[PDB]
């Protein structure tokens, strides 16, 4: 199987780049991270910061989650983030995504020991 922490790293971490390069970034990242292996993930976010920086968010501003869980945290400073969403013309296995780059505060759900991100709630 895949631990929650490892899944978050695969699905949302991207420290190799400082920002989404071109409009084909999401089509490639969603593919290479295996987010389109069995089906097209409708929406997914990538953070362009070190793993340490993203994990550090677990000890920053503790905010409520969308579902109501009290284990979400918001990064004190804005981070380089890329939002990948399926376009109107996307059908498995031909998944197509729209790349929307921006700098927003990352909000992640943390759990376990070490207390690391296991879910990406939103970006604000
Ligand atoms: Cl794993
Ligand atoms: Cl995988
Ligand atoms: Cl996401």
């Amino acid at each position: 199987k895949e631990t929650a922490a490892a899944k978050f790293e695969r699905q949302h971490m991207d420290s190799s780049t400082s920002a989404a390069s071109s409009s084909n970034y999401c089509n490639q990242m969603m593919k290479s991270r295996n987010l389109t292996k069995d089906r097209c993930k409708p929406v997914n976010t990538f953070v362009h910061e070190s793993l340490a920086d993203v994990q550090a968010v677990c000890s920053q501003k503790n905010v409520a989650c969308k579902n109501g869980q009290t284990n979400c945290y918001q990064s004190y400073s804005t981070m380089s983030i890329t939002d990948c969403r399926e376009t109107g013309s996307s059908k498995y296995p031909n998944c197509a995504y729209k790349t929307t780059q921006a700098n927003k505060h990352a909000i992640v759900a943390c759990e376990g020991n070490p207390y690391v991100p296991v879910h990406f709630d939103a970006s604000v």
